[PDB]
């Protein structure tokens, strides 16, 4: 089998991407944030504290003839940005772009933190990291991809995120028309439960490539590109007036600037992030100070190749017995 679904930016800045997901019988379609940095599929639901719901589409398991309470199971998750959610668990039929998994764990939110409430466009998350990070207790549950794997034509999914435009998540096949040149594959460590890999270095604008190992994760659920302070300082030094602002919480730059590109290495290959991808607009409405899309990972504890990086590439998440990652230009 295969699946193919369009993923759409939630706003003009590409702050996140939503993908329609069919849950239950009859189908209830929710727009989920596909997140290769976590491993829980959770949704706003009929069980979510009413004051914590503001515009989201909810899953109502009592209206699904295929929903079954997973007795005794609970979940609770916290994300790198400080947000969180928790609740109980059903199993139900879940379909993504024509690909169907029966008995998928659908984690029903009873509580969500304010950042989720405040985002009316995201109805939940669909985790695509390794199932070892799944938070369901006392019986850990498998991701959608993990459940689908055996049935897929090939045990892979691909992320093709758009810049200020829709893109595509595919399951079970590589669309050879979706990228240019070749796909370069690179090793993955699953030891932390992430799609963790090592970039071979970077360049700023038209500058020379610096060969240096950068360990990080491919995370579609993180907006920005988080890299070591040395690398990030080298980038923003090429932007007149750019500075790290503690009050804002990262690098800002004059909105009148033309940003340089940023290149990262995948083995001997190179992915170029155009400068415009690194502009996340005024820090506040009407400001002439703009927020940077490349930020320091210092204090996160890990480097994160988030959407800013991934949307410059066609990315293969290869879930073979020994997982790997592939990157192609597009």
């Amino acid at each position: 089998s295969t699946g193919s679904a369009t993923t759409t930016p939630i706003d003009s800045l590409d702050d996140a991407y939503i993908t329609p997901v069919q849950i239950g019988t009859p189908a209830q379609t929710l727009n989920l944030d596909f997140d290769t940095g976590s491993s829980d599929l959770w949704v706003f639901s009929s069980e979510t504290t009413a004051s914590e719901v503001d515009g989201q589409t909810i899953y109502t398991p009592s209206k699904s003839t295929t929903a079954k309470l997973l007795s005794g199971a609970t979940w609770s998750i916290s994300y790198g940005d400080g947000s969180s959610s928790s609740g109980d668990v059903y199993t139900d039929t879940v379909s993504v772009g024509g690909l169907t998994v029966t008995g998928q764990a659908v984690e029903s939110a009873k509580k969500v933190s304010s950042s989720f409430t405040e985002d009316s466009t995201i109805d939940g998350l669909l985790g695509l990291a390794f199932s070892t990070l799944n938070t369901v207790s006392p019986t850990q549950q498998k991701t959608f991809f993990d459940n689908a794997k055996a049935s897929l034509d090939s045990p892979v999914f691909t992320a093709d995120l758009g810049y200020h435009a829709p893109g595509t998540y595919n399951f079970g096949f590589i669309d050879t028309t979706a990228y240019t040149g070749s796909i370069t594959y690179t090793a993955v460590s699953t030891k932390q439960g992430f799609w963790e890999w090592t970039s071979t270095g970077y360049a700023v604008g038209s500058g020379t490539f610096k060969s240096t190992s950068i360990d990080g994760i491919a995370d579609t659920g993180t907006t920005l590109l988080y890299l070591p302070a040395t690398v990030v300082s080298a980038y923003w030094a090429q932007v007149s007036g750019a500075k790290s602002s503690s009050s804002v919480g990262g690098y800002v730059f004059p909105c009148s600037a033309t940003l340089p590109s940023f290149t990262f290495g995948v083995g001997s290959a190179r992915i170029v992030i155009p400068g415009d991808y690194i502009d996340f607009g005024p820090i506040s409405t009407g400001s002439s100070s703009c927020f940077g899309g490349i930020q320091s990972s210092a204090g996160i504890g890990i480097n994160i190749f988030g959407d800013v990086a991934l949307k410059a590439a066609f990315v293969v998440f290869n879930g073979a017995t020994t997982p790997t990652l592939g990157f192609a230009s597009k």
